[PDB]
């Protein structure tokens, strides 16, 4: 397909869910075309550490393709022959050093005061990014998306734009995700790498410029990725060696696997900002459907759109028995909801890297009709 | 109490009893907070004029609090530090132009044709108030309710509940209400009024748009309002004025009383919808939790609620001598029912400003436990 | 008794209290016969859409006989062996197409140009119509009424002769009436039928001529017959169907309570004037007899008639509670007079169809001693 | 002025006050001219043994003039130049031999049967004459009447006229006459001339034929021409002869005055029939404006006419005092009544043959104004 230029989509006000109003701005890209009466419309959202890219290219030599670029594309399963794709960065994109990503948190200035925000900005919620998407959707003209989708964190957004703007949304899959966020993981990967990052005597109250607080972001984005896949694939990928000796020898000298895994979540936080990562696993921890409702039931009574959720049995991350539970819930109510989980070695990280395993599910889905 | 917040219920198709199948949706909000076991759950059903909001405000500046505001709350008889309460729009709500406000009715918009369904609107009762209610409670995870009550219309609703959800219902609570509208209110104040409405050449055929028929829907409101209190009310609060000749002098010239009523009666017209308050006022007048039975005695054998009925022995609208009838009738089928009568110069709108009067008894129903099973 | 024969009274010039001054007419008649002293004469004033004739017939083939012919004749409570009745036609006479009735309202013809009244016609009272009465009486060459009475409206007049004409009235007996039409029945019962009728197209601004506003009018009729009687009359004698489902399908489906009293206020108006009802509606609203005092108690004060008040409990037109106020004010300024308070289901018809409830007081009444001089 | 034109009025069928019904024909006159608004009509009514010829002649050698000639005509004080005037026979017109009456009686054929009514005739009062008049009236288009008038019985008829067509009658004048019969004249005249009558046996039932019962009419003729002048009349007219001896020796030797009186009351009745007279005296003795009413004031409470009362102080048939009382109870109704009373040796007949004592006054009266 097209090379994807990159766009910028600006709010003047922008007011959140705990109702502090800063302007805010926003990247985002197209894939497709949009038909005549803008009944064509997919939007994804991007998971943690990701960004609006979710397929093709910004030059031709670009040595990756885009997060999903398996299931977008000309005749893939998010066929952008018949749809028009949007993906936007979210708030707090964790990347500020990306050249390419926009947005607004903790490292953009402060219009009142010529600052950066730091901790001054204000905890935002995935639904204040729904909020947000909603904006650019309307400026564009558009009053009903085809489907909202997304992994993870990006099936949490999706899962707020079900909830909280229920006329808009025919279609919602939730891919690795859960309209709550476990208390395992709430503790075990968002707490401790906000307590990591604020541990890190260089985090400076947050005040640190550019010497990032780098231990507590690399400890952080460890408890992440070893959490990120089943069991198994560590034990194979990253194997113990049993002849080494100096690990023996002293407690500060690594183990073979313990520098592979240094190596590669070093290399993972380059581009990364420490309050924004701390922003981000706020809002995974503060992920709750049911928030500002009186029971899960309740919440989930406003969703009108068709649901599919594809969790995978070995995600250690969002366990897949949520997914059950929910649907449940919805088809008691008497809507169309299923689950279509996967199987994988790489657990969580199926739902990004195992394409393979649920594209024609979503290629079926986004070709049912949905009830008026 | 906490800012309240407004929600939203939709169904895509609903099923009127007529048998008329169309999209609806009803504004609601709640109060307290449900518990564990979702064993604490008070449905409040609003009358003819009003709307969701029966407790609390909407912003903190809001110069008014919901219309059962004084019972509703911490410490109040209906206690939201222990019953998580909810309250919900009816259809064809009168004030539909209150931005609060979400309902379904002739002002909707069909969607099969994009045009606003006026006169095409299906007839409903407060049996389909009560089914649409017992959806949203149903999705809300709730199984029964610890009481369910109403004043008026309000009280219309509930005793629906009572009949047709008797697994749901542990207690009802009916305030200045009747088990079927009484004739003499059924024509007096809804058939004159619907027909009030219609002889307004303004009303167009139910066409008028943005052009309400005001002089039918004022004469519409006067006869319900002089039917709100007890008599001895309009006559110490609008007295005769004995000495003004002008009203002697010309068919067209007003009393002084004629000018405060028309007054009063013309400012609560102002946000209100003509279609929408005949639809409300043939919901009252078609009232009858027989409808459907063979007697009004069968209707009630179905009731397994704890039942309290509140009149006020100088109520016009709703004479109570109906409720002893009823409370008589569930009592000798072994119920648990009683009548607790008060009185006051307000007559039918003392189940609405004079709470004192049975508050105390509310709150002791609401802690007498269910009789049936 | 004797077949009864219609008479008339003229004045050529009459000067209305409002100072309007038209010539005008009044029917009469008169049972039994007249003393030697003329010391026996009963004045009977009639009810809202009544007519001179209150006993008796007209011919043999009558079908019915006067509104209170249970009341007057030989042997009655108001015995016509011993007593002269006279009764008149009230001015603007809603039933203008009865041949029988002789009246000076809306649709006479103005002299002056022509035309009929119609809007042009002015405002009466109750006094107008006793102080045209008065005229009869005393160009009949009496001088003294044994007694002056009617129901309702007529009652109205009757308090008027005893305000008015004291040295003249020994005797007077109000029945199901007050001495200031009550608050509710004047917004409820006569600005809401006035302007039911005004509402009307038909109307045509009173110049309807020859075609009646029926819509109106027969609205402006239901109120007055929807408050007519207690609830419960209404309740047992057109009850509610509970089977019938065409009611619920559609707004203008009437149910069978409304159809049977949609057939008797239609057959009621059949010969009846709109604008005539108007102006009588508005002489009922009008009425008070403090108006041109400073107080009630002042108006009253005038009074030297032994007074008689018989109200129905039951009644929502006239509630009885004004009758004992007044008797109470006339008892402290040491006069006779006494409330002998009737019930029934009938409400304020009782007045005139339940005769048997108060005629042995009516009697003993008319046989008392005048206490003042 | 012209020749008057004896004319015919016919009702093919009229129920009287009793409630019979019968056809009935009516002789009347007319003088002057009807105006174009039918504005300037006045009635006269004809006294007991009179005709409808109030004034004129018949043919140019008549010996005589009308009845009451000197109050119509042109010039005088009912000014033919001026109104149209009408008089009538009245009903049982007692003069059934004068070749000039068209009347209805008991000489009447009844088309029913082929047979003179006689006794089978109705009583009728006044007020029937006054409503047979009333249909000649609107039959000729007339719908106020200027005035209504006549002496005695004609005043009778005109006050009935008063009093049951009250909008009809602007004037109203009553010659010589008496809202009710007095006992003296109903008893002493009017019944006296009945029994009379009744007592001749030529009366035979009624049944008889033209064989008049002579003696009994001229009997009733005379208690009326006895009655009709001043005492002093008699004295002068027909004095005493005090030097006569016959009428001292024999019971049945007539003085001179019993002569001249006999040769003038035979005279009067030679075209005159006695049941028919009989009916004329009925209706005398019944005459009461208050007959269905509860007492004279309300009776009077109907008239609405401008009332003139001409009675004469030595009237003896219709003594002038209840003149008197009847203006009064009018004028305390509010009503314009007067009582203008003559004085003359004629008595009751001045009100016809003393026309010079009250024209003047009838002039001024039928010009002055009436209230609308």
């Amino acid at each position: 397909m097209q090379i994807v230029k990159k766009e910028k989509f600006i709010l003047k006000e922008y007011t959140f869910e705990n109702g502090r109003t800063i302007p805010v701005q926003m990247g985002y890209e197209t894939y497709g075309t949009l038909n005549r009466e803008r009944s064509n419309v997919i939007l994804i959202c991007h998971y943690f550490s990701a960004t609006s890219h979710a397929a093709g290219k910004y030059t031709a030599h670009d040595e990756e393709s885009g997060w999903w670029d398996g299931l977008i594309g000309p005749g893939k399963a998010i066929d952008t022959n018949q749809y028009f794709v949007i993906c936007t960065d979210n708030l707090c994109n964790v990347q500020v050093k990306n050249p390419h990503v926009i947005t607004t948190g903790p490292k953009s200035i402060n219009p009142k005061t010529g600052d950066e925000y730091a901790m001054d900005f204000p905890v935002f919620t995935f639904l204040d990014v729904a909020r947000m998407q909603c904006e650019l959707i309307k400026d564009m003209g558009i009053a009903r998306l085809h489907a909202v989708m997304g992994p993870s964190a990006g099936g949490m957004i999706a899962q707020q734009w079900a909830v909280h703007y229920p006329h808009m949304v025919e279609r919602m899959i939730g891919v690795i995700t859960n309209p709550q966020n476990p208390i395992i993981t709430s503790v075990n990967v968002a707490q401790n790498a906000i307590e990591a990052i604020r541990l890190d005597p260089s985090w400076k109250g947050g005040k640190y410029g550019e010497e990032q607080p780098m231990k507590g972001l690399q400890l952080a984005n460890r408890m992440m990725f070893m959490n990120a896949f089943d069991e198994h694939f560590y034990e194979t990928t990253y194997p113990r060696n049993s002849i080494e000796v100096e690990p023996y020898e002293k407690v500060s000298s690594l183990t073979s696997f313990e520098k592979e895994i240094n190596k590669l979540t070093y290399r993972s936080i380059e581009l990364v900002d420490a309050n924004s990562w701390m922003y981000t696993a706020k809002a995974v921890l503060l992920h709750d459907i049911a928030h500002g409702f009186s029971s899960l039931e309740e919440a989930l009574s406003n969703v009108e759109a068709n649901v599919l959720m594809i969790p995978c049995k070995q995600d250690l991350l969002q366990p897949s028995r949520y997914n059950y539970k929910m649907v449940d819930l919805l088809q008691k109510q008497g809507k169309y909801a299923e689950v279509y989980e996967i199987e994988s070695i790489n657990g969580h990280m199926a739902g990004v890297f195992d394409i393979h395993l649920f594209e024609k599910k979503v290629y079926e889905f986004l070709n049912r009709k949905v009830s008026s």
